[PDB]
């Protein structure tokens, strides 16, 4: 029924699409081993046009310029395309967005909105038009919802499927007024959707497709229950009968089988070793006392000042507060984003920080996933983390679709704990390996 | 040894000095009733060569682009200069700043750092050159505090004296690194001062000079213990000993008699009558209710829109956030100033507002008093003071140094205790008087 596209209009392919920039190595990608793991697991195509993507599908991908797919793509569009549950793990910055946005769509073109949905087009209460979307997509942070419902509208571009996006900080009402305009695939935030749910404005008793994007993140100790409360508690259909999709960069053993309870006869896709980084990326790690950090970060700032964007994460929100502080008073341009800044300041530094206009953007972990930002080219731990997975994400945000890029880490006596696990990592990846660090692990 | 200038470097002399503007109705201040009272008042000049300014002090005043004095100007210089404590009240924008920055300046330079100070060239323990200020300021925000250290910077130029200032928000480590470069003047807010005292950074125990900026201000129930805890409950030189000066553009009377447990044997000056405007201040006063402001505000907005700077004063800070946002969503170049807000966001803004580039301030009463700020031409009561001494001190931002301005400002029935004042002051103003301001006014 929806496979037949609608009038397109300038304006909003100009405000759309922005060109993008593939990378000098988006060709090394075809060198990586793939993995699949499962019963009956589709063969994994070559192009976009070795399966049925609708005319939309195909115009909205040869607006972006999206030449050939990317190994997550090629293995797991068809995947999404033979209804199966998925779980899938590919390196940062390697297209999963576009992995399960693409079938997704072009099922919901082919299929329709269903005898379910076509049955509520003949009444609906004035305001109590609660919705009832076909997909959901779940994101671990506001600014990463908003990216991913932003690269739906990109691809939902001439079709009867309209995309929304809900998550905390923003005002309510603008939201409820946009979904009362209609919804079918729903990004959202844990809390802000549950509070849509109790206030009987979204329903997903007919929510048939479910992504958990950065999934080992949503199923941590803190996200676990509101996912639960989403997906087990209310009125979603149950597995087997919903299709649920999973995608990380990073997939611990224990919450690969967590993501068990909520997947059924899935297939599991490894573009590479689960957890591993980009070749493109050089990684330092330099030793730093805290006392000599801020100094140290100075010279990194005033080398790296070239047209490129730089990208500083630190521990706690009280700390990127304290260092915006300091590198605005010694004349730099920079904002923060944390979680102690208001949600228009908080997307406002996002967007300063993507346009220019302030290169240097201080960040606790909001920012650590999911986020893609064209040319930022330096990735600085003022603090380290406490685990390898959260190191690999930060460091993800650079070296994206093929470019390159560098990411500097300070170590010390309170990053003891991360020694072994970041050396193994700059093994496999090909990167010097600063000698102390093997003296530090014993 | 200190009367004597210093080399110079136009490097500086362009990132100090701006132009100095002067406005139409300068001469007007001569035709202004100046009282003093008290024992023995020092005459006042005329000229800036009536009395001995250092080199420094008269180079530094061509450079300003400094005619000829203010009244203030004139009666406060050789009090100050004679070491006799001082009130002195003036009009907004009227020079108070410098009425009392130089005299004191001069008298540093001439006097030099005393015996006292010069009895500390000869050892120091490591780390713990806690300075030991000749001069103090106090003021009563941040970005007022700014302000004056700046006005300060200009007027010791060529000199010995290095001034700083401190002041919450910012980093603490930058401000220490500041002070042990040198302080010779201090301008400072409440607490950051406490706090670096505490820490054992700065010492009041030479300090001979006390200015009290924005007095009546320092001296109300929430600062009186603050100024209190600073000079009396600490190692400042009591009364007789040190030299007080306290300057406003409004002086209640109880505040004024409060004012004399700080103050041995002073001068009263009063270069008109005390919480008096300017003349070159248009005050205009409509009603409006509620629901309208917003709808009244955008009207006006639209209309003085030339290449003028608009203040836009209201009374919460959450409704200062919520206008800025109303505007900002409305397509206006906004930002906001108040508590809320990160003291990097705070001076952000006014820098922003001062250049240009967002020529709409919102703005709680952070902005009230003291700032000057060139090419400000309306100014807007979105929301009336409780009382007409705020008032005063909000129109004052715009019309200042015998420039023009607008003040408009928004009435109902919620300001309705502000009548009485507010029609007393427009007609000593000689200004248009509403009709319902009279009948409303008893
Ligand atoms: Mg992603
Ligand atoms: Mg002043």
């Amino acid at each position: 029924d929806w496979s037949k596209p609608l009038p397109p209009s300038e304006r909003l392919e100009q405000e759309l699409f922005s060109g993008g920039n593939t990378g000098i190595n988006f060709e090394k990608y075809d060198d990586i081993p793939v993995e699949a793991t499962g019963n009956n697991c589709p063969p994994h195509i070559e192009s976009f046009s070795d399966v049925e993507m609708g005319e939309i599908i195909m115009g909205n991908i040869e607006l972006t310029r999206y030449t050939r797919p990317t190994p997550v793509q090629k293995h797991a569009i068809p995947i999404i395309k033979e209804k199966r549950d998925l779980m899938a793990c590919a390196q940062t910055g390697s297209g999963k967005t576009a992995a399960f946005l693409l079938p997704i769509l072009s099922q919901i073109y082919s299929d329709g909105p269903g005898e379910a949905l076509r049955a509520m087009k003949e009444n609906g209460r004035y305001g109590r038009r609660k919705q009832y979307p076909i997909s959901l997509v779940l994101a671990p942070t506001r600014e990463l919802a908003v990216q991913i419902y932003e690269e739906a509208r990109k691809f939902s571009y001439r079709s009867r499927v309209r995309p929304c996006v809900v998550y905390g900080g923003a005002d309510i009402g603008q939201q409820i007024r946009d979904l009362e305009r209609g919804c079918h695939l729903l990004v959202a935030t844990p809390g802000r959707l549950v509070d849509m749910m109790e206030r009987g404005k979204i329903g997903l008793d007919f929510c048939k497709y479910l992504v958990l994007d950065e999934a080992d993140r949503m199923l941590d100790m803190g996200f676990e229950p509101q996912i639960r409360r989403i997906v087990e508690q209310d009125t979603m259909p149950p597995k087997g009968v919903r299709h649920t999709m999973m995608f990380s960069a990073t997939f611990p053993k224990e919450i690969q089988m967590l993501a068990r309870d909520f997947l059924d006869e899935y297939i599991f896709l490894a573009v590479g070793r689960v957890g591993s980084t980009s070749e493109n990326i050089t990684q330092k790690v330099v030793w730093v006392e805290e006392s000599d950090k801020r100094s140290f970060l100075l010279d990194l700032l005033n080398a790296t000042g070239k047209d490129s964007l730089t990208l500083v994460f630190v521990e706690t929100k009280k700390g990127a507060d304290s260092l915006e502080d300091f590198l605005y008073h010694e004349g730099y341009a920079c904002t923060s984003i944390h979680g102690d800044r208001s949600q228009r300041d908080r997307e406002e530094a996002l967007h300063q920080f993507r346009s220019g206009k302030s290169p240097i953007l201080v960040a606790t972990a909001v920012a650590a996933r999911g986020l893609d930002i064209s040319n930022v080219k330096h990735v600085i731990n003022f603090d380290l983390p406490s685990d390898i997975e959260e190191y690999v994400h930060r460091i993800g945000r650079t070296g994206r679709v093929g470019n390159l890029g560098l990411a500097t880490s300070f170590f010390n006596e309170r990053n003891i704990n991360i020694t072994k696990d970041l050396l193994d990592l700059l093994v496999e990846a090909k990167q010097e390996v600063p000698s102390w660090l093997e003296n530090m692990a014993y």
